[PDB]
């Protein structure tokens, strides 16, 4: 660190950034509980209209619409991500789209007055649009903020943010709580306070002090953010860092979407990038975690809720092991041991299913897997894909390559539960052998082919991969 501090500042601009994490997984986990009450509000408000009650093939229909139009709003969202931060900086654009989260929030809160089913699913498709811009723009932020020694523990408080979401979503989604027939409209609406709480504080947090260097030149500006920030007036290292980023941005073309496949230094980290994105998803996570009730109740949990409030707390926990281990034991391990460690735990999924029938001691087996599973996702895949394309490249590409990375996860994550059914209708308790091979093979790929990120400058590492493309 040399002279470098976490100072109260730094701790302030990181977590106000870290809210909109929160909301991702706020909004991520907190229309899961509510399912049953969410089915019945559908059924209602079609036969108060005066319609015929809905099948039960349209109710899962409209169901599946009102979850997964989250994931079409955030696969929009984060391929938006580049637009904006390069147009109004990266602070600006945090305070800008909570107009979408309050928005979101409120079409969600007053559905039920409107006795609109539309509503609900615009207010869903909003929210994911606000979800995928922030999914994009909190790593950014933080690791353009971070001191270089600290960047990947900085960038672990997003994914952080994210669990918390997921398990302060778990908690109010008890029915004791927000999660009755009554008020779970309030349970959807509740989106809207964060967003008011991170609007107010955003003005009191710096714009990136490498957006302005580099993309304003802005060097004096710049110079005395990193001083606050960082507690000290010896920042020259940084801000010469900043300067070579700032003459390669202006020696390079702008930087496109497309471009980013087509020139080798650019497509090796976009391929890693989005290989990354691909294992966390691809891992079977968010089908572990929604069906997780279900396979919980299979395997004979009496009360399902308080194991998958259970598997919510493990989630968390284990964030907080991989932030005090991602410094010290590097982006590659901890990556490789969680999917590693996931693919055991998936492949003792199908085997316990297999045989608890038969041996009803591997129902208990199977309860274990799945927390084992998920702790083991946030050792490293859960927290690294989101910050680490940050750290894969310079100034330049950036907002085009986590627009791509992001939107390639978020598409990822609809293709797993568009197709997860089907393949879980013929292939059973085999179905967890497909993520199974997908961790085994980007495990694979993380050995041989991701480059270690840790206390590296942004252009350490690209002049690494100019190297290697040379
Ligand atoms: C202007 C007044 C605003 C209205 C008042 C509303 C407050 C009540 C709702 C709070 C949402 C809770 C926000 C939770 C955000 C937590 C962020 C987070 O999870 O941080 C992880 C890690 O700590 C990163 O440092
Ligand atoms: C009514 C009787 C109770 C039965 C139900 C109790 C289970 C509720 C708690 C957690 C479920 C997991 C949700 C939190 C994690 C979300 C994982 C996820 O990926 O959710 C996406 C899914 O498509 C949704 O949108
Ligand atoms: C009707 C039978 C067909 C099957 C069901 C209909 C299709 C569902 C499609 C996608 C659901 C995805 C769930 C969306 C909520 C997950 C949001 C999330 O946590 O991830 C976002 C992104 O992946 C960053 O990680
Ligand atoms: O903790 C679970 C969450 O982890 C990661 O943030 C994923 O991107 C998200 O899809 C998942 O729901």
């Amino acid at each position: 660190m040399g002279t470098q501090k976490v100072t109260p500042a730094l701790i302030f601009a990181i977590t106000v950034a870290t809210i909109g994490s929160f909301q991702f997984g706020y909004n991520t986990g907190v229309i899961n509980a509510p399912e049953k009450i969410i089915k019945e509000f559908i059924t209602k408000t079609l036969t108060d209209k005066g319609n015929a009650p809905p099948s039960e093939v349209l109710l899962t229909s409209l169901w599946s619409l009102s979850v997964a139009i989250f994931s079409v709003g955030g696969m929009i969202g984060s391929f938006s991500v580049g637009l904006f931060v390069n147009r109004f900086g990266r602070r600006n654009s945090m305070l800008i789209v909570n107009l979408l989260a309050v928005t979101g929030g409120c079409f969600m809160g007053l559905c039920k007055v409107a006795k609109s089913v539309e509503m609900l699913i615009l207010g869903r498709l909003v929210i994911g649009l606000f979800c995928g811009l922030c999914t994009g723009f909190v790593p950014m932020y933080i690791g353009e903020i971070s001191p270089t020694a600290l960047r990947g523990a900085f960038g672990t408080l997003n994914q952080l943010g994210i669990v918390v979401g997921i398990l302060v979503a778990q908690i109010f989604g008890l029915e004791f709580i927000l999660g009755s027939e009554e008020l779970w409209p309030l349970l959807l609406g509740f989106t809207i306070l964060p967003a008011i709480l991170q609007s107010a504080a955003l003005p009191f947090c710096p714009e990136s002090p490498r957006f302005l260097l580099i993309n304003r030149k802005e060097e004096e500006n710049a110079k005395q953010i990193l001083q606050r920030l960082w507690g000290t007036q010896d920042v020259s290292q940084d801000i010469q860092e900043m300067k070579d980023e700032s003459a390669r941005m202006s020696q390079e073309k702008q930087v496109t979407v497309l471009e980013l496949f087509r020139v080798s230094s650019y497509r090796q980290p976009i391929i890693i990038s989005i290989v990354l994105q691909l294992s966390q998803q691809l891992s079977g996570i968010n089908a572990v975690f929604y069906y997780s009730t279900g396979i919980f109740k299979d395997a004979g949990v009496q009360e399902p809720i308080y194991a998958t409030i259970g598997a919510g707390v493990v989630n968390t926990i284990f964030t907080v092991v991989s932030l005090f281990l991602v410094e010290r034991a590097g982006r590659r391990t901890l990556h490789m041991i969680g999917l590693g460690g996931m693919a055991f735990c998936s492949t003792l999924m199908t085997v316990s299913l297999l045989l608890k029938d038969n041996y009803n001691g591997m129902s208990f087996v199977c309860i274990g897997a799945i927390l084992v599973f998920v702790a083991f996702f946030e050792i490293g895949p859960g927290p690294i894909p989101w910050f680490i394309v940050a750290e894969l490249f310079s100034q330049g590409p950036r907002p085009a390559a986590m627009a791509v990375a992001g939107c390639s996860n978020w598409t990822s994550n609809f293709l797993v539960g568009l197709l997860f059914p089907s393949a879980a209708h013929y292939l059973g308790a085999y179905v967890f052998i497909i993520f199974t091979g997908f961790l085994i093979t980007f495990l694979a790929f993380t050995f041989f082919k991701v480059p270690e990120t840790r206390g590296r400058t942004f252009e350490d590492i690209t002049r690494a991969f100019e190297g290697q493309a040379h």
